[PDB]
């Protein structure tokens, strides 16, 4: 009498937690598996028919947009959830009602192959030097490298590059939707720097679709020293038996930190659930210290619950350490409605600039005009 919709990578986790929740309270938790973002895309239509899962996971930006749009029930933050000021703020929409319980904090980090390299690269000049070295030449197209790869046409990925250089999405720390900073001078240096890398990379890095699969394949097959990716990738890398280390993203050519979004995920409850109390109850259990520790144990993702998070910090694995440092150098993932209009124009900006189809400034100005349109 309760259904949880999650990504495959959480199946084992939810199976175990369900088994315990059934023992503690008297509720049967059945799981439905599928694309997380895709489940949220259809939420509005599922709310129309009543056929919604009882609990699902959302990135914080989507907690804000889906919440602001009426698609989500309000969520209560129990004492057991062990939230802090920053995780509370990440699940509070502009209105500002609470539409999720914090489950994960995350930042992009640098994964590197310990079989290929002795130490973590520290600067972007280090990554550029690996580009020079010849075991990383790409077959069939030269002179291209796979020494360092990042999915820099995904705005979530590139953002930190632009922001480290002075770019911003919205003014007043992601709140002022009228002041867009994606076409400032710093943003343009970020974009131009991105371009220089695309000019050293396989043309497939510019593919309209699966650059993500190319990156993953190259790294797992021992062809790339370093990539930038999220903690969610860890389960897969362990499966691929990759001998990976994790470090903070190397400092930029300007010496500044790669200022990735300070993001993560919450447990959310669709607006159309039969029984909100029952859903809140399982959510309280999921964010309770024990289940949050088990989340770290099963996925290596960093718990939002501050007690469970200290546990992960104590475990002191390279990934947790890097996520924690990196999170100090982030600005929070914006959760105002208007963020939802940013991702697509920004992605097109990046494709157009790095391919040289538009110059960087023009691509940015065009992206900003289109974002301005949508809000
Ligand atoms: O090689 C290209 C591409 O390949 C992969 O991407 C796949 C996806 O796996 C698959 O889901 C689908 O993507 C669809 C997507 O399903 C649609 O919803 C839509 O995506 C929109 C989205 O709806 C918008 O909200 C906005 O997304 C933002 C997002 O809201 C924001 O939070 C952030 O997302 C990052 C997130 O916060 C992180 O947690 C993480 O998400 C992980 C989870 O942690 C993990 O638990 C599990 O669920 O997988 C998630 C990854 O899917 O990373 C997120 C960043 O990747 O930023 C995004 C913007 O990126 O905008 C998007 C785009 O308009 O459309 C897309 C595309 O049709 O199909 C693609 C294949 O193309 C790979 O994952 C990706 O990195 C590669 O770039």
């Amino acid at each position: 009498e309760l259904t949880v919709y999650v990504d495959e990578g959480y199946k084992s986790y939810i199976e175990e937690v369900a088994k315990a929740y059934e023992k503690e309270a008297g509720v049967k938790v059945t799981l439905k598996t599928g694309d997380a973002l895709g489940g949220l895309d259809k939420l509005s239509l599922d709310n129309q028919n009543g056929n919604v899962p009882d609990v699902m996971m959302a990135p914080y930006d989507r907690v804000g947009s889906l919440g602001s749009d009426g698609q989500l029930s309000e969520v209560k933050l129990s004492d057991g959830a062990k939230t802090d000021d920053t995780t509370k703020s990440l699940v509070t929409a502009a209105n500002g009602k609470v539409y999720g319980a914090p489950a994960v904090i995350e930042s992009l980090v640098m994964y590197y192959n310990k079989d290929l390299v002795k130490d973590a690269p520290k600067t972007f000049a280090d990554l550029e030097n690996l580009a020079k070295d010849s075991k990383y030449a790409f077959a069939g197209e030269d002179g291209k490298t796979t020494a360092f790869l990042a999915d820099w046409t995904n705005f979530y990925y590139t953002y930190g590059l632009l922001a480290g250089n002075g770019a911003y999405v919205f003014g007043q720390n992601g709140k002022d939707a009228k002041d867009i900073g994606l076409a400032n001078d710093g943003s343009i240096v970020g974009i131009n720097y991105a371009k220089s890398w695309y000019e050293k990379w396989p043309k497939g890095m510019q593919d309209t679709e699966g650059a993500g699969n190319l990156i993953q394949t190259q790294f797992q097959e021992g062809k790339t020293a370093a990539i930038i990716d999220g903690p969610w990738k860890a389960q897969a890398f362990k499966d691929a038996k990759v001998n990976y280390g994790v470090a903070t993203i190397p400092t930029l050519p300007n010496g500044k930190e790669y200022a990735a979004f300070g993001g993560g995920k919450a447990w959310v409850i669709p607006q159309a659930v039969k029984n909100l109390e029952a859903s809140q109850k399982f959510v309280d259990f999921l964010v309770a210290t024990e289940q949050q520790k088990v989340l770290y144990d099963k996925t290596n993702e960093i718990p939002a619950n501050t007690e469970a998070r200290s546990y992960a910090e104590g475990k002191n694995d390279e990934l947790t350490t890097a996520v924690i440092k990196q999170f100090k150098n982030t600005q929070p993932l914006p959760n105002i409605s208007q963020m939802s209009a940013v991702w697509d124009p920004a992605k097109n900006m990046l494709f157009d600039a790095v391919s040289g189809q538009k110059d960087a400034k023009t691509a940015a100005n065009d992206a900003v005009t289109l974002i301005k349109e949508t809000l």
